[PDB]
């Protein structure tokens, strides 16, 4: 005797193609797809220790690392922001969070959470942060931890970073990083640029799956968590111990949780379609069809929150709506007769532009210019 | 730009073989819950993924049980399904009772130490389940906010009776929360009729769906605790209120949470749809009449199982007492060689001393059971005569 099955299982899974330009998942590879379907191997099978390996080789390639402490957690990349603050951060601890968007309030609420002391540098969402802003705040508040977003996907800002690890490291501070939207879209060098903290997104530029996240830290950052008086709030993302299964310490692997294969799968191939095509590459190809996407911007008579070139982010670029024009109107037509996602607007951001990404297989000419067509003919055809 | 270089590893092709998973690991899948991951990864706010999560929310009310507003998927794997529960229902200092005969109860004291609970355990030993009496005693004791029970134990092998424990719980005003990863569509379960505020349970166990993402659902008095809450939750990520929100369990406008991962609720709706098509019952019933015939070729090979009783065994899991001076390993390694046969060692109560057998997945056939049966004794014959 069971209370029967719905009908609405009755019917097929329908999933459409669409041409994923939103600065959302994207589209991945015909070649990173066919990786998930694989057997979902176990914990301990050699073949998947393996794919973990070339893994950590492939995430030190695109952090530009040598951390040992190289990883992924298993979960959206919210995931790796949770993971930093809970781990690096104790009960009354001064985390420092400069805040131009709605990725700085996320992290200002999970520290809350974890209960540290909160500090706030507060800006315009279309300027970046200059030296000057962050050492007087770092003066003023000689925090444990540093929290920066690096590329924002809610403004489309790009915050420059030569020289704070520097400024960090003179006053004893960790520098923690969110280069989700930035990473293999712009150049990074979290040792060089002496960060202690960094994670990215499956979903964004590498586009893979989303559902793992990667991750790395520093010698000084592992130290601060070994230091630790008290134990970290959550297992699930306890960096020493999911370190140890992700074999980064000098230990023999224990099981800590299963890791979902099939979508590690997909990200070892993701990496090395970067790897084979070099990371120099890639970068200049995404920061082509930016410039592209600016030129034929402009020629519509359209602007761009973030004014200053220098200081965009070429993976997404937030597309003011002009006076008189319904910004979901035009999404919808896109949609509908293009499977265009042009994506509405984000945190500080909402309603008042649309953000147009370039990410995964979208970071062709090809696609850039088959954007702005679909773009203009459906603002035309919805606002006659 | 000066990068330092790739590495070689990445020259050369992936290559992942397929192998016969029963182990209680994770199981095969079948071909249409493979294909379903081979989607376009969806933006939060397309239709069709609303649609697809609809689907998933009413699949998941009929194989948990319950017509539970407040269910929805975790993403993570299902340690996320115990974390979520411990984290959302417990305040600093708020007492919970944790029953332990196993490893994922020791996991269960792990998180909610760490969460700053007062933290009780009714201790036992894994081969036998705690009596209604155990609790009872256990509960008077030291009255409790909620109450942890593992319904399903893949460390042993070991099923532990749920009939009255919800009403008993709600007596002395706590709440049950339940463990059925290793158990959900492996035997009956009936998440409103036995009064049940918490469960969750994992893709890759029973259900046969990649890892990652996580099932749960939760009753309106569970809510209303949480609702109740002094002080917020740890972790923003799986707050059940505001993640809750995003699968749309309540009546506010749907915001923003987090990606969820689409190819893995694409695998999961298939998963649910496969067990809806034949039947929650028939499903049950076949593990059932597999685990009966694995325990008939046990007893034919002569070998012993963890959990003597069979009326408190979980027949996903069967843990395989090893002989006295039989090299396990030396088995298991010529099974995956000659076979491609997964035959997985023990682990927590069970590590040194047992194998572990499951009836998971597409693995859930009598032809598949034969087939362990038969590359098992190989195994022996030609690494012990
Ligand atoms: C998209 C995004 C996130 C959130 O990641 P999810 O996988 O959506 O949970 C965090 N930070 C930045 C910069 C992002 O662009
Ligand atoms: C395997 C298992 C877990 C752990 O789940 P993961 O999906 O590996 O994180 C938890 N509980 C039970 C009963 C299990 O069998």
């Amino acid at each position: 005797k069971f209370t029967p099955p719905p009908s609405s299982l009755r019917g097929p899974l329908v999933i459409p193609d669409k041409i994923m330009m939103g600065p959302g998942p994207s589209n991945c590879s015909k070649r990173v797809l066919a990786a998930l379907n694989n057997t979902c191997l176990s914990n301990f099978h050699d073949e998947l220790f393996q794919v973990i390996d070339e893994v950590k080789d492939g995430l030190r390639y695109i952090f530009q690392t040598e951390n040992r402490t190289t990883m992924c957690i298993t979960g959206s990349a919210h995931t790796g922001m949770e993971a930093l603050l809970c781990n690096l951060l104790e009960e009354g601890d001064i985390v420092l969070i400069a805040n131009n968007g709605i990725w700085a309030e996320r992290a200002i609420n999970m520290a809350t959470r974890y209960g540290a002391d909160v500090r706030v540098l507060e800006g315009p969402a279309d300027k970046p942060f200059s030296m000057t802003d962050f050492k007087k705040a770092i003066e003023q508040h000689r925090p444990k931890c540093l929290f920066v977003v690096h590329g924002d996907s809610s403004s489309g800002l790009l915050q420059p970073l030569e020289g704070l690890g520097k400024i960090c490291h003179d006053y004893d501070c960790l520098l923690l990083v969110d280069a989700v939207a930035s990473l293999c879209g712009v150049p990074f060098y979290m040792d060089k640029w002496e960060i202690d903290g960094v994670y990215t997104g499956s979903q964004k530029v590498l586009g893979a799956p989303p559902g793992i996240t990667p991750i790395s830290i520093s010698p000084k950052a592992l130290e601060v968590i070994r230091s630790r008086k008290t134990p970290s709030k959550v297992f699930y993302w306890d960096l020493l111990i999911l370190g140890n299964y992700w074999g980064c310490y000098d230990e023999q692997k224990r099981y800590h949780h299963t890791v979902p294969s099939n979508l590690i799968f997909a990200l070892r191939e993701a990496i090395a379609q970067i790897a084979e095509e070099g990371l120099e590459p890639v970068i200049r190809r995404r920061q082509e069809c930016a410039e592209q996407m600016y030129r034929g911007l402009q020629a519509m008579g359209l602007e761009i929150f973030v004014k200053d070139p220098e200081y965009r982010l070429p993976t997404v670029t937030c597309i003011m709506i002009p006076k008189g024009v319904n910004w979901w109107k035009v999404s919808e037509y896109a949609m509908n007769n293009f499977s265009l996602e042009i994506q509405g607007g984000f945190g500080p951001t909402m309603g008042i532009a649309w953000r147009a990404g370039i990410m995964g297989e979208s970071s062709t000419l090809q696609r850039v210019n088959f954007y702005l067509y679909a773009f203009k003919e459906s603002l035309k055809a919805t606002h006659p």
